[PDB]
């Protein structure tokens, strides 16, 4: 169960909670994750996001 953030606002990825009413449900994979996914708060082009998601192992 990793997380992410934006380097834009700092918004933290918790695929324990993820945005599944976005198209997004929680344990996601942030590769399977649709690049339509946009920050809610910076969008950002998925480009400037990094981390890990998923929770596996
Ligand atoms: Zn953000």
């Amino acid at each position: 169960g990793p997380r992410m953030q934006c380097s834009v606002c700092q918004w933290i990825y918790d695929p324990a909670k993820g945005e599944p009413m976005q198209d997004v449900a929680p344990g996601t994979p942030w590769s399977e994750v649709p690049d339509n996914f946009l920050c809610p708060e910076c969008s950002l082009g998925k480009d400037v996001f990094e981390e890990l998601a998923s929770e596996a192992k």
